[PDB]
């Protein structure tokens, strides 16, 4: 299944990993400077893992995660949201942790609900009884 989100940012987390990353991945977005710019994307959960493609105007094309590399999936422990650059309101911020020549390091991928239909807390959920 494919739901539309916007993809907030990347952050490298070293060994943190678990809610404590998602939640010290929203922290640092949340201050960084220049505020990241969010981008419409296309993320699509498989048998394979977690593919994330354009649905915007290509910031990126298009990066796959592979399914053994997703060890955490989870809304924002501390429930804070994205002001999207734009106007619409805040959003709800989940986000994803995986390992990928690192071994032991982890990076947080966030993003923020888009749909009403698609709520965080279910793609949480999906990804979650998939993947984890």
């Amino acid at each position: 299944a494919a739901c539309n989100v916007l993809f907030i940012n990347s952050v490298e987390m070293e060994s943190l990993t678990g809610p404590q990353a998602i939640s010290k991945a929203v922290a640092e977005t949340l201050v960084a400077d220049p505020t990241p710019t969010a981008t419409i994307v296309h993320f699509k959960v498989s048998a394979q893992g977690i593919t994330l493609t354009d649905n915007q105007r290509k910031l990126f094309f298009r990066r796959h995660y592979p399914l053994n590399t997703v060890t955490f999936c989870d809304l924002d422990p501390q429930e804070r949201k994205w002001t999207k650059t734009d106007g619409s309101g805040p959003a709800k911020l989940f986000g994803f942790v995986a390992r990928k020549g690192s071994t032991t390091d982890n990076v947080c991928h966030l993003f923020a609900e888009l749909d009403p239909d698609q709520p965080a807390a279910a793609i949480v959920n999906f990804v979650s009884r998939v993947m984890l």
